[PDB]
């Protein structure tokens, strides 16, 4: 297991536009391509993204690349995350996948409300991050993954993707 076959298992692979958990235009391995309402919208992200005209439709090479590219911006907006950073330092390496996860399917902007979670996890306090960490939308809304990445967190192995 690694982040990028965990993140696989998370988020599926899709060939078509499809609306992922929150409703939004998506393609691939959890590509967001806008929260625009627009289907044409969407499409143009698409294009834009893949470079050339794909009419909502791309290849697994071209989903498996803007999958390279989406965990790398999200390692790499970690480390440029003065919050964020610190933490991820401070993990062990199964734990910073748990990290990159949560990040990929939620992005920073919400990174102030898990502060409480944040410094549960630089203090390695396990059970009591993991508490907390399912007290959040994140986990109200999707469950089952939420129980996963937070099982991750909690035992440092990869024991709920097994
Ligand atoms: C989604 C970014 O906020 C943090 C990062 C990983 C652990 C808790 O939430």
């Amino acid at each position: 297991m690694n982040i990028f076959e965990m993140l696989r298992i998370d988020e599926g692979l899709r060939l078509k536009i499809y609306k992922d958990t929150e409703g939004y235009y998506t393609i691939g391995i959890g590509h967001l391509l806008t929260k625009s309402p627009d289907l044409n919208a969407a499409k143009s992200e698409l294009d834009k993204a893949i470079g050339r005209n794909c009419n909502g439709v791309i290849t697994k090479d071209e989903a498996e690349k803007l999958f390279n590219q989406d965990v790398d911006a999200a390692v790499r907006g970690i480390l440029r995350n003065a919050k964020l950073k610190p933490v991820y330092d401070s993990l062990d390496a199964v734990r910073r996948c748990a990290a990159i996860n949560q990040v990929f399917q939620m992005g920073e902007t919400g990174v102030a409300g898990f502060t409480n979670s944040l410094r549960m996890l630089q203090q390695k306090r396990w059970d009591e991050a993991a508490v907390n960490l399912a007290k959040s939308r994140w986990y109200n809304q999707t469950p089952d993954r939420a129980k996963r990445v937070i099982t991750t967190f909690r035992t440092g192995t990869w024991d709920a993707y097994k």
